[PDB]
């Protein structure tokens, strides 16, 4: 099942009014035909260049950034091209980012919110189509629905009273959140 971790400064928040003010904040990169710029808005994968177990982005515009993990590979130019395909198994979002592959991963100074157990898997085939790739790809661009629709579909799993609607404490209370400090 899914395992949400939420700094307590977000206890009374709604995960949906959570994720679209995180990602209204974090914005769009504008990872798009001639505006892709390396070491700008391409993010980095772990142990990379396109292919592992991390991939990060930060904001172009300020130091919100995004952690996705699991087992993860991005065609680039390869049929279907540019597509994050492969296992998502968690999204971490906060600001401030650190490492990188030279590390030998990535963390937030600051990581506010984590959902883990995810369990995504796209395969190649399914291109842009994919979840992952719109969840990811989705974050990217400033635009959390397709994170959102995911997050619901598995709270729904738990219980269909569980929702993106629900507070992080109401999801405490009902087992499938820990609060960590702020
Ligand atoms: C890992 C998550 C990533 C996602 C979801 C993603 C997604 C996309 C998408 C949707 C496009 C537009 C394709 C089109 O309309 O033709 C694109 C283009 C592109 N991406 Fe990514 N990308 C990712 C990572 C990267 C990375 C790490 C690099 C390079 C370091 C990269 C380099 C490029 C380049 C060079 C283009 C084409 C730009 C152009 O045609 O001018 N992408 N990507
Ligand atoms: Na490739
Ligand atoms: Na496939
Ligand atoms: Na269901
Ligand atoms: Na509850």
């Amino acid at each position: 099942s899914i395992s949400i971790s939420y700094s307590t400064t977000y206890s009374g928040w709604t995960v949906a009014d959570y994720l679209a003010d995180w990602s209204a904040y974090f914005g769009d990169v504008n990872h798009a035909p001639g505006q892709v710029v390396d070491g700008s808005n391409t993010g980095g994968f772990n142990p990379g260049p396109f292919d592992g177990s991390q991939y990060a982005l930060k904001s172009t515009a300020s130091d919100a950034a995004f952690i996705a993990g699991g087992d993860l590979h991005y065609t680039l130019f390869s049929n279907p091209s540019h597509t994050l395909w492969g296992k998502l198994d968690s999204i971490a979002l906060g600001d401030t980012l650190t490492g990188g592959a030279s590390s030998g991963g990535y963390a937030l100074d600051s990581q506010e919110v984590s959902f883990s157990n995810l369990g995504l898997d796209s395969p190649i085939a399914q291109g842009r189509d994919g979840t992952v790739h719109k969840v990811v790809y989705g974050l990217m661009s400033g635009d959390s629905s397709a994170l959102q629709g995911q997050i619901d579909a598995l709270l729904k799993a738990v219980d269909p009273s569980l929702s993106i609607n629900s507070t992080f404490d109401q999801l405490a209370a009902a087992g499938v959140a820990h609060a960590t400090p702020a």
